[PDB]
């Protein structure tokens, strides 16, 4: 896919057999989806954003399938404005900006 | 071009005499900028990301050279942690994200 910008890039997710919408976010390091429950072992975190800084569970290694296209990595847990899907797995199906 | 995103989409953006690095940032609606002394009418604003929300000044019109690309259109000034140029620039740039 080409996406253009004059929308929000929102795309849906499957993660554990579950749809979500997300936004691809080529400002976030990291992606952070809204609470849920993932299986398997989680480390708590805290990281920053525009508004200062919140708790997240992290999950390592997870499945998140992107527009068909499958990653496995890092996504942290926590109370977000949206789901975000940030650089660490935007370059995991082979994103990029252009202009 | 096209830009990768291993690293944070950083590039130098021109506002009057002022150069500045900024994040190319499909995840921020408008651009939004640290301290700087603009001049014209501005409204207040409030805009919300991870941990909650940060009071700006929205300035409108106002040209903005990014990538040697001139530009024009509301620039948001406010403490924000890094300075971020958004959809409502990137448009303008004819910016996609592409995969
Ligand atoms: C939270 C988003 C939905 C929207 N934002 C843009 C977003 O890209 C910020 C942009 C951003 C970038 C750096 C610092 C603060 C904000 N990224 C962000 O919060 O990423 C976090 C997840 O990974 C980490 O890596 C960077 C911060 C962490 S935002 O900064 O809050 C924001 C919201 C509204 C506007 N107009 C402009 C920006």
């Amino acid at each position: 896919p080409q996406i253009t910008l004059w929308k929000r890039p929102l795309v849906t997710i499957r993660i554990g057999g579950q749809l979500k919408e997300a936004l691809l976010d080529t400002g976030a390091d990291d992606t952070v989806l809204e609470e849920m429950n993932l299986p398997g072992k989680w480390k708590p975190k805290m990281i920053g954003g525009l508004g200062g800084f919140i708790k997240v569970r992290q999950y390592d290694q997870i499945p998140v399938e992107i527009c068909g296209h499958k990653v496995i990595g890092t996504v942290l847990v926590g109370p977000t404005p949206v789901n975000i899907i940030g650089r660490n797995l935007l370059t995991q199906i082979g994103c990029t900006l252009n202009f």
